[PDB]
C-alpha cells in the first residue's frame, strides 16, 4: 500500500487534538444533564482516551503500532455496540476523521 518520535507525535499532536475536540467527552473518563441510558452507552466501551494517554505517559507501548491498535479498539467498540445513526457514533466518526488526517501527516 524514531520510535520515540512516532510516539511523541501520537501524544503531543494526535491525542492532543482529539483530547481538545468538542466531541471527545464520551471517550474520556470521568463523564462530566446526561441521561442514564446515555451514560451506560459511554461507559460500556472499555477503551477510552484516558487509557491511551496514560500508556503514552508511562512508556507502555513498545511500538507505535500498538498505540494505533488501542485507538482502533476504541472506535471499533463504539461502532460495534451502537447503531449507525446514534449520537455517540457520529461523534466517534468525526473524531476518527480527525485522527486519520493527523496520522496521515505524521513524519515517515
Amino acid at each position: 500500500m524514531r520510535l520515540t518520535n512516532q510516539l511523541q507525535y501520537l501524544q503531543k499532536v494526535v491525542l492532543k487534538d482529539l483530547w481538545k475536540h468538542s466531541f471527545s467527552w464520551p471517550f474520556q473518563r470521568p463523564v462530566d444533564k446526561l441521561q442514564l441510558p446515555d451514560y451506560y452507552t459511554i461507559i460500556k466501551n472499555p477503551m477510552d482516551l484516558n487509557t491511551i494517554k496514560k500508556r503514552l505517559e508511562n512508556k507502555y507501548y513498545a511500538k507505535a503500532s500498538e498505540c494505533i491498535e488501542d485507538f482502533n479498539t476504541m472506535f471499533s467498540n463504539c461502532y460495534l455496540y451502537n447503531k449507525p445513526g446514534d449520537d455517540i457514533v457520529l461523534m466517534a466518526q468525526a473524531l476518527e476523521k480527525l485522527f486519520m488526517q493527523k496520522l496521515s501527516q505524521m513524519p515517515q
